[PDB]
């Protein structure tokens, strides 16, 4: 087991990682910006280092300051959480070169899967179904670009290979728009990612966003831990996630899960990861892989009993997976509501002092948050302040508990999306299940 | 002679140093991580000290623990091998300040040659031919940077002064890319080396990588021991090295060797060192100097009869070089194949337990490895598990012996590059000789 780790992150995920460390008897080093001195996990950590002033560029993205803190505290490993440096291949490489364990994949694996064209080629080669596409970057030959759109069938979508979070994407519905759409996607990718490489996929009009959790030890063993439906979203921000996905049979789960586990073996994957799919008319189509733990990991933990952060720490310590595939059982249902310091109607961010705070309780109710009464949500970071996860023996019980938990949750002094989450839980289409990625934008547009 | 030394390394190079020590009657102290208790050299050493847990930051890079092990055993000297702390000037300084001998040059010389800008200025002043370049660091005036690129002539390459292992470097083919290329190379150097200093060179499209071995003692003697060709490489990892370099005449060898030896006298060099050159269209161009023994030192030993590790130990004890320049004769040819625990499709490390092991034998066959049947290759260190070195009276006989030795080498239980090495020895272009630094990536791309 790792003697001591740096938690290279903040907010709810830093606290999540701290708890996993304490359960395993791992010493914690909380690195923080000067604005994050009062984070709950900093106040609970064995040691603390202030790594710079508020802005992330000076603190949480500051590679020399983080490595320096890990050196002076005698830590042996760094957990990057999600966001910040978690998919920064140069960071992973520097951590290993400075003689630390990186709690995540090999740097070369982060590079492979962070380049969307090379990632799709690897997945297609492994037997993972992908979206009908260019299967390679687009050139400047518009005869060949039109021939790819024709074979695929309009509508199509142009994506940046260095792209992500929905930025650097353009839908094309006929030939007249194709040349200008490719040119503009290139220019946007070059200006943002210093990488003008683009590819083409068939555009699916009304898919669900369904993702497969994996764990691999990097020693030849890989398992899948069912799927999450992340379709309830607004402007490429997930709002509700659930596990398992409604309408997914055991035979479908097994089909796509086995192809994801086999892909992990083929690419030498190490640690926690997520395969993202479009799911439409009963078919899965790979779009991209997250090479890190994700925000919504708790819904998978509730339905499998697997602690994904502890597994990340065991794998990083060099332990092979102890869990075999035949020991992974989907049981019951879990829903996660993201709690954001933003206006429930305008989504204007709402940093500020929380003047009153009460967390929900009950059977099947899990609260993941650093916030407390008197804590100031700072203006410098993300709006996501907490995650409310409710489990039941079925989806209806999970939703019933979430409605009750949302009604107990008090956060005064800032705006939150708690009232939006209550509306979503009361929505008849959500209660039926299986709504598509466009549903929440449509409901709010009315 | 040195009574007792610490071997501040692991794996094959630790065993290589242990043998040199035993031949000279030097007592050995094997410092090891808790994962390396069963290394062959640890089991053969006179004394052992466990200096910390598996991760390199707390063991092989742990300066206090290594010096403390030298103090508690009564050792007089520390041999740093290659990698880890071998090029760490602060380490060399601390070793000398604590009153131990560092088996290497003066700390000041390590600092001079680790600053690529300062090293090039010293070599150019001494009469060593260098690449046409900025001859100084680039500032933030892009009018001056464009004028330097114009004077050199595109294509050019931007390099970190604190740089290493090909990381950060950017090729620039016109003015449009120059500003962003300089900015990105700086940011990468600052994040990795906390040193944002960069310089510019003419980019040579298809060079060979040719390096000159030197030895200098504290009595004023400096000699060259011919050259190695290190061109057969993939993503800045050497795969095959050979000595001498094919197509290098005795007149060229003498020309560049004499300039390297003279540079050693000018800068007060002491110990083993390597001058790295680009060789293209019959001309040498210095890029950088290694102030350490290197992985590929054995091919130079086979063609000269000189034991480079024993020379390192004699020099540090205050003895003159055991041979003069007129006594150094290139005789025959040697090839080295690096044996790696790596996956053939991902090229990631493939650590794990060796279940069956057989080393090759015969005339001209030299096997440099710590591995044995039942030995576990740990995940925490680099993938290179051995070196197979074959000597013949000519290049054809060296290659023939390597093909035979590769066919006898058994390493079961883990994936290895043995099959790749067999393919390289059967390659018609390699058999002809003189292939450039890009050849192996081109062969594998097909
Ligand atoms: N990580 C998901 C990235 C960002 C959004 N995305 C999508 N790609 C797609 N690619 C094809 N060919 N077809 C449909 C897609 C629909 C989306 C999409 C959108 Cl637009 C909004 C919310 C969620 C998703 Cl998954 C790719
Ligand atoms: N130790 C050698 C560093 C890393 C590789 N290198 C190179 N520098 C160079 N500098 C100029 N002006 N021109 C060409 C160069 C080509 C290389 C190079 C590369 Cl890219 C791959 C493998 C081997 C070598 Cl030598 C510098």
């Amino acid at each position: 087991m790792l003697d001591k780790i740096v938690i290279a992150n903040r907010g709810e995920i830093a606290l999540r990682i701290l708890r996993a460390c304490k359960e395993l008897g791992i010493k914690t080093v909380a690195v923080h910006s000067s604005a994050d001195r009062d984070l709950k996990h900093v106040l609970l950590a064995d040691e603390t280092v202030c790594i710079g002033p508020a802005p992330s560029v000076k603190s949480y993205l500051n590679i020399p300051a983080i490595i320096s803190a890990a050196e002076i505290t005698g830590a042996v490993a760094i957990h990057p959480g999600y966001g910040f440096l978690s998919e920064n291949a140069n960071f992973a490489e520097q951590v290993e070169r400075s003689g630390f364990i990186f709690i995540g994949p090999k740097a070369e694996t982060i590079r492979l899967m962070g380049d969307k064209v090379s990632a799709i080629a690897a997945m297609k080669k492994a037997g993972v179904p992908c979206v009908p596409g260019s299967d390679g970057p687009l050139g400047d030959d518009m005869d060949k670009n039109r021939a790819i759109a024709k074979r695929i069938g309009y509508p199509v979508i142009i994506k940046a290979s260095g792209g992500g979070g929905g930025r650097g994407m353009r839908v094309v519905r006929g030939d007249a728009e194709l040349a200008q759409s490719i040119s503009m996607t290139r220019a946007e990718a070059k200006a943002a990612f210093s990488n003008d490489m683009v590819y083409m996929e068939k555009y699916l009009e009304n898919p669900r966003h369904v993702e497969i959790q994996v764990l691999a030890d990097g020693q030849g063993n890989a398992i899948y831990l069912a799927e999450r439906d992340c379709s309830m979203q607004r402007r490429h921000q997930k709002v509700v996630e659930e596990a398992p996905a409604p309408g997914i049979t055991p035979e479908l789960r097994r089909y796509i899960g086995e192809r994801c586990a086999k892909a992990c073996v083929d690419i030498g994957y190490r640690g926690a990861g997520t395969f993202e799919f479009l799911f439409e008319n009963g078919e899965f189509y790979f779009i991209e892989m997250n090479t890190r733990i994700q925000v919504e990991h708790p819904v998978t933990e509730m339905i499998t009993g697997v602690d994904l952060i502890k597994e990340q720490l065991r794998i990083a310590a060099g332990q092979p997976l102890s869990i075999k595939q035949e020991e992974v059982h989907v049981r019951g249902h879990a829903v996660e509501c993201r709690i954001n310091a933003e206006d429930p109607n305008t989504f204007l961010p709402s940093p500020g002092k929380i003047t009153r705070f009460h967390a929900p309780g009950g059977f099947g109710v899990r609260w993941e948050s650093h916030i407390y009464a008197g804590y100031t949500v700072p203006p410098y970071y993300d709006s996501m302040i907490g995650k409310l996860i409710c489990y039941g023996e079925n989806r209806d019980v999970a939703i019933a508990r979430m409605k009750n938990a949302l009604q107990e949750l008090i956060i005064d002094g800032i705006k939150t999306n708690v009232d939006l989450q209550i509306r979503i839980m009361n929505d008849e289409n959500f209660q039926h299940g299986g709504t598509n990625i466009h549903y929440l934008e449509k409901k709010l547009g009315l």
